[PDB]
């Protein structure tokens, strides 16, 4: 894939500061779909507002985990089947905790939003399409699990 | 069930003032999912904002009805099969008016939110888990209807 | 004042259920001006969302207090100078806790909103103007205090 | 259908200024379901806020297209099978771009909202029911496509 | 002023469709400051949500009036003292209806937002600064009135 | 001051990760007062949504600056007059860019919110009061400038 280098080059920016960038992704996600806020429950409490999630060490650690799994997809962008079973197992964990398959698009839109805002003019049409394809391949792998 | 007493003890607080507590539950529900606001249409009009629903006698009467059905679940917590057909009939009514099965989780999260906020430190881990199980049993009964 | 009976007649509806109606007024107030939410701090904690305030016994008791002071204005609508010093003392308490004079209009708009929604077609033009005048007279009395 | 004239008479108001009215419909749609905002992507960019969509010529042109297709349904209200294949083809296009069948209700609620707000007292019970039936027939035609 | 041509050239875009552009400005204004929504009251009713304002013929006519007064400022950009008394009289009307001097900045930010979104890359730094200066001169003229 | 150690001890938590904590403070600030979003304009563009600010390197650098100035107040908590002229000069800069004195309370509430959420049960009554006093002393110093 020639778009493998578009993904690698565009991820370098974000990968140097994964929590700041992941913070944009989750801020966007809760602005688009605040009904996902209750899925993140730590110490038996529900976040009242999206800004409450940003004060939780557990939640910020969850952001870091998400960013490491996207980073792994980037590392394996030229295949992606090297991570197939890890992603199917990650999908099984999602279904277990009550996440719906239909919510995948909103997370993808939040990731694309975060990339658009970080790269500016460098988030070219080809770069956008390459990320949509990567994300789609990741979600397909995770979808085996429902 | 030993958690039957956790449910009964925790419901006494809320059951003494069902409209105030139900008001928290619906306020939370519309904050998490404002797309449910149009399902409550009285006198051929749509609520523009969540606060509009709180001014409607019909809507507040709907809150009271919801709270009485949760109260009935509490009264029958040691079985729950005593209410099985009433709940299946309630499920049929829901499908009829356009409510989706997928919205059950958001209502459950709103109920758990209302209980967390009312009980504070008394909403222990065991109490939380007991309510999730009760609510799950109620939704399972209602789900026969779609 | 002939509008004294418009105020008395229109207040009877609301006065029979002061917490439900006051709940609409404060729900509207926080929807219009969420920056007022932090002024209501009980047990050293800030409400994260407007729906959090509706779960607080202290806050609901504050609503009841507000509704009793509007009720007192209605009781004294034919004069209003009978309550002048009580209202000036209430104004002093407001300035003390950090409330700004400029926020009076938003509270007035929330009260008028609550009355419009409760009375429907009975909230005639004359009724609206009578309430605006009463509220203005109340705020003038309270404004001595800043 | 006798409600054919209720639909025609009520549409004349809106049809004279299709962009202003369509603007209400989409403003309502994004207020109820902001997660639909990312589906409208032009020039490789995502709208950050609903008000951003109203500044986009492409988006306003999309509103005009939607309003012309509702207008065509009105023109063919006495049958509706004259437009069956056009609507099935429109449904296929929707599935292609990632729109879910479940989102149809929210668009219907936004259309009914726009009609209620435009007609006021002229949006009688019979008029409301006639539009719900028309919209339902349109969505049924479009649903063949998923 | 050499920035007189930057203002004239940038206004031509917007002036051809004043209601669509004014709609962006007011949508932005209510998103930034929803407490201004109650100031626009027609037929003795308050808008519950910003989208309600967009359904009101009176409100859309108010948008057109605002856009004509900005257009007049553009027409007189090389002086602006030709409109001094009209603007002072407009300021007096504002104070009368309860608008605060402090709200001028938010309206200016909404206008600049609308211009940024309409012009894109054509809303250069010099164009931005020229509009800020024009708007400031308009508000100074209107401020005599409080 | 004995509350000097309450401030120092409570700041250690936050001072180790100033951007994450500052991010909570600004997220809260924009949730309470979205009309402050346009004051942060970089590269001649306005943030459409609060989440847009979190993607801006300039804005995140502004957060770091704010956190360093609060850190300086903590370092000088036993006097605070050691920073008097720096703070008066910072106040002059604020007035210059259009910030209002009245917005100080909302920033203080956002800071207290961030501290409450970071410390949990360690944000005792005495700790809360100590921070309110420090913040008040800072704002008093900055207020010379308007
Ligand atoms: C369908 C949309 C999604 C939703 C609603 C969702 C939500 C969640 C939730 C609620 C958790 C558990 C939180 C906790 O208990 O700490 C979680 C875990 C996680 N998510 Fe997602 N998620 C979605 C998609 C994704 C995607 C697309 C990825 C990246 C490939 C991802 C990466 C992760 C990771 C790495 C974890 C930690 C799993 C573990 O505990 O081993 N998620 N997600
Ligand atoms: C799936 C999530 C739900 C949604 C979206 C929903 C929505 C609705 C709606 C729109 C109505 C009709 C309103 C009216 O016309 O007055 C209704 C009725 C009602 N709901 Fe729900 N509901 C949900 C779940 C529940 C649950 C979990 C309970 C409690 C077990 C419940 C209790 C009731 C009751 C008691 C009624 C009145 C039924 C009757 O007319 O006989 N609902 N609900
Ligand atoms: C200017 C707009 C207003 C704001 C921001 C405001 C806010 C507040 C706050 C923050 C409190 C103290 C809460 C507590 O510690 O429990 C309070 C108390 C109160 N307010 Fe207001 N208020 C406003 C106007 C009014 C008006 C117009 C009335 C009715 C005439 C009113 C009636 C009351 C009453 C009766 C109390 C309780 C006072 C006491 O402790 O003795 N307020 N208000
Ligand atoms: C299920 C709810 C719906 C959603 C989420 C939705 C969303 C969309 C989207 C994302 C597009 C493409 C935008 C673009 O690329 O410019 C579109 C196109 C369109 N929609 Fe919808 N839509 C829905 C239902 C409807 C309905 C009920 C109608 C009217 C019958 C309608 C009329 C149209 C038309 C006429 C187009 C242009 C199609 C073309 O490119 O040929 N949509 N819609
Ligand atoms: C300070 C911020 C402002 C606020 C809160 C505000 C609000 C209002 C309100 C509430 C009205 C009366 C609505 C009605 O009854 O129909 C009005 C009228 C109007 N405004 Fe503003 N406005 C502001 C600034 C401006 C600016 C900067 C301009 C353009 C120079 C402007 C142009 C107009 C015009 C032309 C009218 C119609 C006046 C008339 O009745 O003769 N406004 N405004
Ligand atoms: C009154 C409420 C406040 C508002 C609305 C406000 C807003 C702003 C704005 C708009 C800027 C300039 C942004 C830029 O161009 O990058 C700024 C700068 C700054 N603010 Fe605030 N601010 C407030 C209070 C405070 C407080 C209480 C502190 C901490 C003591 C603070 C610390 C700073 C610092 C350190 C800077 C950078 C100044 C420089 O350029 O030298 N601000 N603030």
């Amino acid at each position: 894939r020639p778009e493998s280098e578009l993904i690698r080059q565009s991820w370098r920016v974000v990968s140097r500061s994964p929590l700041e960038h992941g913070t944009v992704l989750f801020a966007r996600l809760f602005a688009l779909e605040p009904s996902l806020l209750p899925l993140f429950q730590y110490n038996g409490r529900q976040f009242s507002s999206p800004e409450d999630s940003l004060s939780s060490p557990e939640f910020l650690d969850h952001i870091r985990k998400v960013m490491l799994v996207i980073d792994a997809a980037v590392t394996n962008v030229e295949d992606l089947s090297s991570l197939e079973e890890y992603l199917t197992s990650l999908g099984r964990k999602h279904r277990a905790v009550g996440v719906r398959l239909s919510s995948f698009s909103t997370v993808g839109e939040s990731l694309l939003y975060m990339l658009e805002k970080s790269l500016g003019p460098d988030f070219t049409p080809a770069t956008r399409t390459a990320w949509s394809r990567l994300y789609g391949a990741v979600v397909q792998a995770m979808s085996r699990g429902w």
